[PDB]
């Protein structure tokens, strides 16, 4: 079977674009996010992100993470999902998010966090 | 201004230690469960520095080393004057089979404070 | 009016049928997985009257008669002229001990369709 | 040991408040929830709530679920979570929940769920 691979560039079901570099021998990768849409009334851009894919065992289809990083806003998003060959033979990155907002006050922190699912294939 | 270097425990008594963190946001640290005994797995992340707020939000992701799994944490470092970070998870856990995924994310809170 | 009475399919295959909803929101159905070959299991849940959108927001419990487990989906009634079901769901295991609790929660989406 | 019981007045760490009544042998039961907060600049209220708790294995600290049908605004909870008898011998409820908030369009889905954790002890 193939290995499922995260280096690459990689549309969403939204409509963002991601790219994520080559992944180093301790599972460490660099990237960027291209957002489509924002729940923010600011534009968006391309944002940098960090993360690391598991090696343990070095599944062909590894589990993965990655911190985005929002420049035009003071949020945080982090991924984390699984590098799948689907049915039909492709890579899919099948993920999930935590979108943490900014508060000012510690007790509206109850409402801080939005959560939600975004899948990924590879944009030539 | 709450900062995210330094040793932390949580709610379920496990700890995290936490470099520097550089001009660009970036930190990395060691993650501490235990069961055997104790074990550690690397972590790396990001602050968000937009604004330079005094109470930013953050997120990291730990790279288990005796599991094949993953766990994203994001939330906020909050200062009353202790540092306390709220914090929400994902802990992915690798299935077979793609037709699995549905059931591979688990969700949870932490709350850290200085150790 | 996108209406939440009907039969329902959802993107892994599970089918959904609802009842009428009553004046107060509330209806009752029953939830069809398969595994052996299919599991029936009933839910009941609330539709939000407020404002009485034509998109409204709903939630719903299922209560799985063949496992300990109880799952609560939430989302909203789309009319695009298809209606369309975007929910999330939180799918709660059963642990012996309080100190398993941190892993008895899964999450995820689910889409559901007119069948 | 106790049986963990939903039936009863409950508060949470934000200061809300709720109860529920009789669950009957079908495992259902309605309450009331009295919220502290709240994610709209509306007043907050008495809201009804609907739900089951599991009776699969009849197990002393059931699992169960219920919809909270907010009165002040369009959005909906949903909870759930495990009865537990604690290290102390107190009766908790540990749940988790997500709160979809109202979108116009069908494109602004993705944002519209957040979710989080309650923690619930008896209000004698
Ligand atoms: C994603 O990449 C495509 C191919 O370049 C580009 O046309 C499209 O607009 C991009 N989407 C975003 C939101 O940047
Ligand atoms: C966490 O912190 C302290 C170290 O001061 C120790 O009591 C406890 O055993 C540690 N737990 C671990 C290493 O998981
Ligand atoms: C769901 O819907 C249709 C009934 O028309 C059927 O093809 C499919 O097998 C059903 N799946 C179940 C019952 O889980
Ligand atoms: C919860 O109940 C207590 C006891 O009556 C009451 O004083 C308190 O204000 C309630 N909290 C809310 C938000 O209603
Ligand atoms: C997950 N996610 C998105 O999918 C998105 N689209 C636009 N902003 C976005 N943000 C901030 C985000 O966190
Ligand atoms: C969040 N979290 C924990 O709190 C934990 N405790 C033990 N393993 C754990 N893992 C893998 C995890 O992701
Ligand atoms: C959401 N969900 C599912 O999609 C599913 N499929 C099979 N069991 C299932 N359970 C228990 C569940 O909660
Ligand atoms: C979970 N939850 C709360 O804890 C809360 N507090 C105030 N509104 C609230 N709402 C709408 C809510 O869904």
């Amino acid at each position: 079977a193939r290995k499922c691979s995260l280096t690459g560039k990689w549309t969403n079901d939204l409509g963002s674009n991601m790219t994520i570099g080559a992944v180093n021998s301790r599972g460490e990768f660099t990237g960027t996010y291209t957002t489509a849409v924002t729940a923010t009334s600011n534009e968006i851009k391309e944002s940098p992100l960090h993360g690391t894919q598991n090696t343990i065992n070095k599944r062909t289809q590894p589990t993965f993470g990655f911190t985005v990083n929002w420049k035009f806003s003071e949020s945080t998003t982090v991924f984390t999902g699984q590098c799948f060959i689907d049915r039909n033979g492709k890579e899919v990155l099948k993920t999930m998010w935590l979108l943490r907002s900014s508060v000012n006050d510690i007790g509206d922190d109850w409402k801080a966090t939005r959560v939600g699912i975004n899948i990924f294939t590879r944009l030539r």
